[PDB]
């Protein structure tokens, strides 16, 4: 499903991402738009990586999911990468949290360092409530 700008920060929100970790809703909502325009079918083949990224997050096939076809791959969200591919994003928003919690942190997408950082991220929050 393609979320509306609103109901992504509304149900982000619920699901405890607006500072967790010091990361606020503004930036998780402007990662999510360049990553996948709030898309969770969204997959993409990582060119360097021989993996591929799935979901609303981009989450990587090669250290947190297992898609059964990456080489070398870790899975430390102990996810099926199906399960983020599904119009639920809880197990989504559980393995973005598992993700920030490694050293490199928000930096792990660098949809957020050419996008988000050191840029105006209100627009992506405002008149939404939250
Ligand atoms: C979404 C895809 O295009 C790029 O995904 C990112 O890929 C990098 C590696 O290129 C991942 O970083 C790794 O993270 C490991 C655990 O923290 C670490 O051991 C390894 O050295 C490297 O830093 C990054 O996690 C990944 N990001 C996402 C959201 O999947």
């Amino acid at each position: 499903k393609v979320f509306e700008r609103c109901e992504l920060a509304r149900t982000l929100k619920r699901l405890g991402m607006d500072g967790y970790r010091g990361i606020s809703l503004a930036n998780w909502m402007c990662l999510a738009k360049w990553e996948s325009g709030y898309n969770t079918r969204a997959t993409n083949y990582n060119a360097g990586d021989r993996s591929t990224d799935y979901g609303i997050f981009q989450i990587n096939s090669r250290y947190w999911c297992n898609d059964g076809k990456t080489p070398g791959a870790v899975n430390a969200c102990h996810l099926s990468c199906s399960a983020l591919l599904q119009d639920n994003i809880a197990d989504a928003v559980a393995c973005a949290k598992r993700v920030v919690r490694d050293p490199q942190g928000i930096r792990a997408w660098v949809a957020w360092r050419n996008r988000c950082q050191n840029r105006d991220v209100r627009q992506y929050v405002q008149g939404c409530g939250v």
